[PDB]
């Protein structure tokens, strides 16, 4: 009877239920809103979510991340293969050519299908639920990108089912953000919606018609390789530069756990430049057991990823194109994914769009659990959401 709204995501996802027509998005132990899609294999545990990213630098060949990038795939894909470097864990192609993920866990060499990575995400997410409802929780409606194809889509299902789940459904990404702003009820013509969906990975843009509370995706575009772990990277760079100025040319790039740590900080710093004007990035004993201090204007940041930014318009003019549509003809611009918090992206966006202020409203790394949860709430009989 109760089902529940799941946003599997690269690398966060995020759990939402919508009854009565209300969506609660579900905290987790932490009082995280979202959680990280991290798998982490220990000496004596498996952990899930903030405890797994927590060790990632303390543990980088059994902490699993990015199965999404590999769920349903064949391990010869040319994305198989670039994205790769990426991980410091191991992925192996199986004799059925599937990825197989392999770590250590107590003293043991195991493997995983991506599929069954994904279900210890879903597993999660749904003991996350079932903890605030304080009951057991069977249906969900998971979310994919639109890209997605029949083997992805179908890897995602038999994620859900392995983790317990009667996957109700599997639906678009763009499509359960624009459910979520109840863009498919309020005014009956049709509708225009851009989807600008900004994550920690992937950049995705997709523009959907609403005609008589039906959507269909028109055109999609984005950047599989574009996120905020590329703004993060920026900082990095910056960072390791800055660090070579000060110490006398030391390279803290050598050290792949000082790397990690930096990271960290830079990441935490760019989020504080999303209301704040200034941010500290800081890492006692980085390199050498020198500690490292630097201060960060949003000016800068702003700077070091200045082409980025605007290069997130490209695969806006090219939906556009698609569509054989003009900018003046988009009713709602939704904005997505965590990373659309940063001022200098909703400004961009907004001066494209000629001044249109961007629907934002909801939490932008929740929309998506947000859309899936009332989808999940409508298929299991409740109309109160409309
Ligand atoms: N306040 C903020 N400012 C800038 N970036 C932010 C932010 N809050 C979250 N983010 C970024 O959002 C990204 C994750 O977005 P999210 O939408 O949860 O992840 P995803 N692609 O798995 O679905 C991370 O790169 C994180 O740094």
């Amino acid at each position: 009877e109760v089902a529940i709204g799941i946003d599997l995501g690269t690398t966060y996802s995020c759990v939402g239920i919508c009854r009565n027509g209300v969506v609660d998005i579900i905290a987790n132990d932490q009082g995280n809103r979202t959680t990280p899609s991290y798998v982490a294999f220990t000496d004596t545990e498996r952990l899930i979510g903030d405890a797994a990213k927590n060790q990632a630098s303390r543990n980088p060949e059994n902490t699993v991340f990015d199965a999404k990038r590999l769920i349903g795939r064949k391990f010869s894909e040319t994305t198989v293969q670039s994205d790769m470097k990426h991980w410091p864990f191991t992925v192996k192609g199986g004799s059925d050519g599937k990825p197989m993920i392999e770590v250590s866990y107590q003293g043991e060499k195991k493997t995983f299908h991506p599929e069954e990575i994904s279900s210890m995400v879903l597993k999660k997410m749904k003991e996350v639920a079932e903890t605030y409802l304080g009951k057991p929780v069977k249906n969900a409606v998971i979310t994919v990108p639109a890209y997605f194809n029949d083997s992805q889509r179908q890897a995602t299902k038999d994620a859900g089912a392995i983790a317990g789940l009667n996957v109700l459904r599997i639906i678009n990404e763009p499509t359960a953000a624009a459910i979520a702003y109840g863009l498919d009820k309020k005014g009956k013509g049709e509708q225009n919606i851009l989807i600008f969906d900004l994550g920690g990975g992937t950049f995705d843009v997709s523009l959907l018609t609403l005609e008589d509370g039906i959507f269909e995706v028109k055109a999609t575009s984005g950047d599989t390789h574009l996120g905020g772990e590329d703004f993060d990277n920026k900082l990095v760079n910056f960072c390791v530069q800055d660090f070579k100025k000060k110490n006398g040319g030391k390279d803290v790039s050598k050290n792949s756990k000082s790397l990690r740590r930096l990271r960290t900080q830079c990441e935490k710093a760019k989020r504080v430049l999303s209301s704040s004007a200034q941010a500290t990035i800081e890492v006692d004993s980085l390199f050498d057991g020198i500690d490292y201090n630097v201060n960060i204007t949003r000016a800068k940041f702003e700077e070091l990823c200045m082409d980025q930014f605007r290069n997130t318009l490209i695969p806006v003019e090219k939906v556009l194109k698609d569509a054989k549509m003009d900018k003046s003809q988009v009713h709602e611009i939704v904005l997505v994914g965590g990373s659309t918090r940063i001022p200098k992206i909703q400004q961009l966006i907004k001066d494209f769009f000629n001044g249109k202020e961007p629907c934002k409203a909801i939490n932008p790394d929740e929309a998506v659990a947000y859309g899936a949860a009332v989808q999940a709430a409508i298929l299991s009989g409740d109309q109160s959401s409309a």
